């Protein structure tokens, strides 16, 4: 159902910044909303890995061009595991490798219609996501929660 990974809540997620990375719109919407409603400052969607990937890439760019008190340009990243051409794994691992250089780590949590099996498993990990949650996303404020304590 969720977990961590090896290296009334409407004010919740109040002052947040979200990305939510989901190729199916319905899920996209479904997630975006149950944010909303956890009172998350501004949430971002985008459909694909690559999308992520990019706007990543331009937000920490951005805010050390602009020398920001905040350096991320998302406080969390929800990423769809399964999803065509760059999935969420590789997506994640191109975020880790854009960061590097800027001494930052997004929370990135891998959302999933299923269990992870070994190989997947292995891909969380190996990938850099910070925790896995079902795709309901019951378990977020949890999740983040546990996150926050690391």
């Amino acid at each position: 159902s969720s977990g961590l990974v090896p290296r009334s809540d409407d004010e919740f997620l109040r002052g947040k910044r979200v990305l939510v990375v989901d190729d199916n719109f319905i899920s996209r919407k479904v997630a975006t909303g149950k944010l909303k409603k956890m009172g998350v400052s501004e949430v971002e969607q985008c459909d694909s890995g690559k999308e992520a990937l990019r706007l990543v890439t331009e937000g920490l760019t951005q805010r050390e061009e602009q020398g920001s008190v905040d350096k991320l340009p998302f406080d969390y990243i929800f990423m769809e595991c399964q999803m065509p051409e760059m999935d969420g794994y590789e997506a994640t691992r191109e975020i880790r490798k854009v960061e590097k250089s800027y001494g930052v780590r997004t929370p990135i949590i891998a959302v999933s219609g299923h269990d992870p099996g070994s190989e997947e498993a292995r891909e969380t990990i190996q990938a850099g996501m910070d925790a896995f949650l079902d795709k309901s996303l019951n378990q977020l404020a949890n999740v983040i929660r546990e996150i926050e304590s690391k």
